[PDB]
């Protein structure tokens, strides 16, 4: 059975998969579904939510290894395991040999967070969740030990059922402050954490390797230090538990701000607790602090992790404010480009094919389609461009049809929306996309790429009742709105922590992780696109609130642009694979040196400029990666390092290109040496040439409406826009600057 959605449909039970032929087990593991079992609560009804930093929890009997920063947590049968990466704790490793680089802390317990009367839970399940705190729920029958916790948030509360709080440390801590229903104490290795409980019901075994309490409620806070006055602060807070959180943001089109607001709801379980909290800021956030926030912070209490340091801030809420830089639908015609070669380059492409089945092989093809498709356009060559929006329509098409020529549902090439989770699945799968939920923006982005470029032709093709139904549903795997039916909030993303998380289960000691943050901001990018073509403002914003609060995680956890997050002796100039607990250079595959830099550049598009937003950063990383090759005889990927190369310094970029990019004849899936394979040699002409004319991304100014550029080459100005409008508009810009665009057109640079 299948469900329309216009002319497209998808499936609702599992397909008899076609395997054609291919017998290896990876292969056709891979054409699966998501766990049957998911350990929530029977609070917890409608799609279940995925790619979150807790999700081990749902999907393990007890929990894997969690960062909810500044802590670490597990959960196990005998309770919470609590602990914290101090210094020492904490490694720089290098593999020569691999190219590959480790920082990361350990998996150890400062102490055991039990129950007094079991220390034999059943499992643990998600019990409630919002924006980025989670609820688990250790069950024992009438025994039960509710623990909620959250990125940012240096508490953890307990509650309890049929029974009182049990602190166990492994050697004895020292209580350096009792104040009967209050602690301060330090493990053996000087790590500073207290322990809350309603007044009167006390703490006993002090001195031992146990500490109890009575009371059915306590809260732990790490401390920032051995310091009696924090703990006061931190007893204002402690009874004040978190049961909402919420990321509430708009975007102001006339500025470019895109302002978000933490707001938490609390419930007191002492008399008079505020309604509040004490947050922990990450980076991304606190360089972005409103001035009307900068009063809530609590300016000494810091916190070292993975991530940096954190900050400490009170009350009910804060909020940051971020400029949205705009995007394009691809670069326009400005280059210095020969004509005839780029028209030839244009040609060769018809050469190309997807090199797999699959969801992200065929969404990597339909990209290479879909970029060069306006660029045949600016060269004249309109048949070409309809010869390559025709492949794009023909393969959608198919993709979006659940159902065959006879009305039976098809063993490939369909989606199938799984009840179990509430997610839209693709097949074929690969890399556990179907059986882990993994990588759903990653691969799904590029057919709204694809669609996006064909919106930007037919707007007749794009409405709902046609192919846009299809498209709007796919959209809404990866971000919906909230109320969805199908699906949970916003999928792939972490308001808090300010990146998607690209596991769906998150199964692993390090918490979740992503690798291609490049590959993520291409999916905001082309919601955008899309979103802008077909008229859906809602949509859009959501988009640009994404792209543009990616974009500040990516500058400092992936770059760190700012040079004050990674450790010094850290030799890579960027992180490749971030995790909750770690991070890496390293890809998930066996790879050479340029791929561990580029898996964070690729694919180009029109979206891409915010990799050029820090120069001195490009340089650096550029140099880097230079000095490691040794030349620039690069290992693989010739043409995305020169395409990143010439953020600011196209000169050289070009004189690599020409030396070296017609070694390549046409397509060949064996080598990717020069041309990684979902680029093009058109692609990189068009685009380096482009950069060479332009000069630099300026993002010092913004425009009022979202669909832009600004370019900079000593001192001169070019201005860009793409008007997806039927009528003519004008555009202000922020340095005072104003142009008129008409219909379906860029401002400058259309060709032909």
């Amino acid at each position: 059975h299948a469900v329309s959605v216009g002319k497209g449909s998808y499936a609702t039970e599992f397909p008899e998969i076609d395997f054609g032929g291919i017998n290896d087990p990876g292969f056709r593991d891979q054409q699966g579904e998501p766990p049957a079992t998911i350990y929530r609560s029977d609070r917890v009804t409608g799609p279940m939510q995925t790619n979150s930093w807790w999700g081990s929890l749902a999907v393990d009997r007890f929990s894997m290894n969690q960062y909810p920063h500044p802590f670490s947590v597990r959960h196990r049968a005998e309770g919470l395991h609590v602990f914290y990466d101090a210094p020492h704790n904490m490694v720089v490793h290098e593999n020569r040999e691999a190219g590959t680089w480790h920082i990361h802390g350990a998996i150890g317990t400062d102490f055991t967070i039990k129950h007094s009367g079991t220390a034999n839970f059943e499992q643990a399940v998600v019990d409630d969740y919002n924006d980025w705190y989670v609820r688990g729920l250790l069950e024992n029958g009438a025994h039960q030990m509710a623990i909620t916790y959250g990125v940012g948030s240096p508490y953890i509360f307990v509650e309890y059922e049929d029974g009182s709080a049990v602190l166990d440390f492994d050697i004895a801590p020292d209580v350096w402050e009792m104040n009967g229903h209050v602690i301060g104490f330090s493990t053996h290795d000087h790590k500073h954490y207290a322990a809350f409980a309603p007044p009167g019901q006390n703490w006993s075994g002090i001195g031992s390797k146990t500490l109890t309490n009575n009371a059915d409620y306590i809260a732990i806070a790490k401390l920032p230090e051995k310091d009696g006055n924090m703990l006061a602060k931190f007893e204002q807070y402690a009874y004040s538990v978190v049961r909402d959180a919420v990321a509430d943001w708009t975007y102001d089109e006339a500025t470019g701000t895109v302002t978000t607001t933490f707001e938490v709801t609390t419930e007191a379980k002492v008399q008079g607790a505020p309604d509040g909290t004490i947050f922990a800021l990450y980076p991304h956030q606190y360089r972005h602090l409103a001035s009307s926030s900068e009063n809530q912070l609590l300016q000494n209490y810091q916190y070292e992790i993975i991530r940096g340091t954190m900050i400490g801030l009170e009350g009910k809420r804060f909020t940051t404010e971020l400029t949205y830089p705009g995007v394009l639908p691809s670069l326009p015609d400005l280059g210095d480009y020969d004509r005839e070669r780029l028209i030839g380059y244009l040609h060769d492409a018809t050469s190309d094919y997807p090199t797999g089945s699959d969801t992200y092989e065929l969404g990597k093809y339909i990209g290479k389609l879909a970029t060069l498709a306006p660029i045949a356009d600016q060269m004249g060559e309109y048949e070409l461009a309809e010869q390559f929006r025709g492949e794009l329509k023909d393969i959608l098409e198919d993709w979006l049809q659940a159902t065959n020529a006879s009305g039976q549902l098809k063993g490939k090439n369909l989606f199938y929306y799984n009840e179990n989770w509430g997610t839209i699945l693709g097949y074929h799968a690969a890399h556990s996309s179907a059986t882990r939920i993994n990588d759903h923006h990653f691969h799904y982005g590029y057919f709204v790429k694809a669609a996006a470029e064909i919106a930007r032709a037919d707007q007749e093709w794009a409405k709902s009742e046609n192919w846009g139904g299809m498209i709007d549903l796919l959209i809404r795997d990866f971000m919906a709105d909230r109320d969805d039916d199908l699906f949970p909030y916003l999928r792939m993303f972490d308001p808090y922590s300010g990146n998607s998380w690209a596991d769906g289960l998150a199964t692993f000691d390090a918490g979740n992780n992503q690798e291609s943050s490049s590959e993520a901001m291409h999916a905001w990018t082309n919601v955008i696109l899309w979103a802008e073509a077909t008229g859906n403002k809602a949509l859009r914003d959501r988009a640009i609130y994404l792209y543009t609060t990616e974009m500040s995680a990516i500058n400092e956890y992936f770059f760190d642009v700012h040079q004050e997050i990674f450790p010094e002796e850290y030799g890579p100039e960027i992180v490749t694979i971030n995790w909750g607990g770690k991070m890496d250079h390293a890809t998930w595959w066996n790879s050479g040196k340029v791929e561990k830099y580029a898996i964070n550049w690729l694919p180009f598009h029109g979206g891409s400029l915010y990799l050029g937003h820090h120069p001195d950063y490009v340089d650096r990383a550029y140099e880097e990666l230079r000095r490691d090759i040794g030349s620039t005889d690069w290992n693989l990927w010739s043409n995305l390092v020169w395409m990143y190369r010439a953020f600011t310094n196209p000169d050289d970029a070009l004189q690599q290109m020409e030396a070296s990019i017609d070694d390549y004849g046409l397509f060949d899936p064996g080598n990717e040496k020069i041309i990684e394979r979902g680029s093009t040699k058109a692609q990189t002409y068009h685009w380096i040439h482009n950069l060479a004319e332009l000069g630099r991304v300026d993002p010092t100014v913004t425009a009022n409406h979202p669909i832009y550029a600004v370019f900079n080459k000593n001192g001169n100005r070019t201005y860009i826009v793409y008007n997806f409008s039927d009528s003519p508009i004008t555009v202000q810009f922020s340095d005072g600057h104003s142009i008129q665009v008409e219909p379906h057109s860029f401002n400058i640079g259309n060709g032909d």
